[PDB]
């Protein structure tokens, strides 16, 4: 039920979001660690591992990637680089507009509702 | 930025929820696709083909495939519209058992009324598809 809805609400939003990934030519699971390290400051491996929800060896091959691209760069711990921050705020701004559209029609007050429980839903493996 | 990631957020709720469930459908020789097949035909009985690809959120080629396994195993038979087996009856029963008792340990926690409301607010999300 839950599962199924969770699923049938990221399709849904994924299907209008993936023509734009492609003019980057950006998959979804790169721009989740781009925007994980821009929302956040720098972040290891590991953590980058569980909050993009990628598996460990799925995760460097992907990271190779984005630092051949000069978006990520390694110093073990990871940041964004210049341009990196860059692609970001243009792909960002575009998915913000999209985020205002929907908000637009869905309500400013469920939307921010639909947040929180997102985001405690996420939180309960630490809470169980 | 401006507004947070709904993206993100969305995938996030939904890992943290199947790493309670992994463990029951992997103890069983079911997946995550297999189960939320599995689940769909016991809410609506019987689906056919192209409902049931759209409801589990699988594409036909792969639905198919998956399907072609549940068969070789008596789980689901082919009347084009999809049903359980009685014994498919009998491993959704047995497998939702120790699935429910999952949603009661996170419904303690998260709160019995909120995760209901959840399951609208997503359906509303996933509603304005246009």
């Amino acid at each position: 039920s839950i599962n199924i809805g969770l699923i049938q609400a990221r399709e849904a939003l994924m299907t209008q979001f993936r023509p734009i990934l492609n003019q980057a030519n950006i998959t979804d699971q790169q721009w989740r660690i781009i925007r994980l390290l821009a929302e956040n400051g720098t972040l290891d491996f590991q953590d980058l591992a569980n909050q993009a929800c990628i598996l460990r060896p799925s995760l460097t091959g992907i990271l190779t990637r984005l630092e051949k691209a000069g978006l990520v760069v390694r110093l073990v711990f990871l940041k964004l680089t210049a341009e990196g921050e860059k692609l970001y705020e243009e792909i960002g701004e575009e998915v913000d507009e999209r985020y205002d559209a929907i908000e637009e029609v869905l309500g400013r007050e469920k939307m921010l509702l639909l947040k929180d429980l997102l985001a405690e839903l996420a939180k309960i493996e630490d809470a169980l």
